[PDB]
């Protein structure tokens, strides 16, 4: 039988458990949250030609994984500040792969850009993945930047921030990966934990 | 292999990426290789060492035909993504320093001399890991005639391999933005 990805529920970001010193997990367990079936004419397959797609993979699966990445964690002394690295967006290789395999890319607004034949299925695919159609005219980059936090209180405070990470990948009808996982770090979706 | 060029046609579209070639590899012991589908016994019996493999390929940074004296701005990428930095540390205990040398973490520091020698890479002296950055770069046609210009970047990719050749990682892409070749279409 044609396989079906197991859909999961993304749990809430890790939190503090009555401890100031508890190290919080760096990543949380990846959970398949969505997928969407696409015709073979949209999936340029590096090891499959037109003919064998038609008889062996007339459809492909576009899968969405989600998990929480720990952006940073730190204890701060009364009223102390500090800086940390924070990464947003999707890598350059990952955007070239997505555009070359399924004719898609991520725009500067975290939406999706649909190119070629892929444009006919935009409404289906944005719905089934629960992502939105981009209105941007430039592609998202990956950017690692510095972010400062100042402890506002006059007591010691642990603080950890988590970001929502997406991973996307395409798959033959029988389930064989034809790609690596394309990573998109959504910095508009962070959870902050203090104790 | 040589970077693509114009020969005698101004309008030629040049390749987006050359075909990747394997240029180096270094042998590493099973113990610094986190293999997700092998236990310690299977590694020792079936892949007592792994191959860290270095690949190279030219990537067209940009191509453009400019009218007389025309300028333009284009994208350009340096470095290595956070995911790729994170995978390399989880698999082989290494990452890329800010000076494009390799940082050896954990057991890997034992063999830094062997790996950098075998891979033809350098050991980083940096205290900071390389990131990935996309920035704009400007170019202006110096001539009062039409000019086609293409710039190529030499990209490095690294991946790990069981003794028998089985791929156990994605490709880790490193773009050193100072290793470039710049071709112009009327050369003289």
């Amino acid at each position: 039988q044609v396989p079906s990805p197991s859909i999961g529920t993304l749990p809430p970001a890790p939190d503090f458990k009555n401890d100031i010193n508890e190290q919080l997990p760096d990543k949380t367990n990846p959970v398949i949250t969505h997928f969407s079936t696409i015709p073979y004419i949209m999936a340029n397959d590096a090891t499959f030609n037109s003919h064998q797609q038609i008889q062996y993979s007339p459809y492909y699966k576009l899968v969405r994984i989600q998990y929480w990445e720990k952006v940073t964690q730190r204890i701060l002394g009364p009223r102390d500040d500090y800086e940390y690295n924070k990464t947003k967006g999707i890598s350059k290789t990952d955007q070239v792969s997505m555009t070359e395999t399924v004719s898609m890319s991520v725009g500067a607004d975290f939406g999706f850009m649909f190119k070629g034949f892929s444009a006919s299925l935009s409404a289906q695919i944005t719905k089934e993945l629960s992502v939105t159609k981009s209105t941007s005219t430039t592609e998202m980059t990956e950017e690692t930047y510095k972010e400062k936090y100042t402890n506002p209180f006059n007591y010691e405070l642990a603080r950890a921030q988590y970001m929502l990470v997406n991973e996307f990948y395409v798959t033959r009808m029988d389930g064989t990966r034809i790609t690596a996982n394309w990573t998109l770090r959504d910095n508009t979706q962070t959870v902050t934990r203090i104790f």
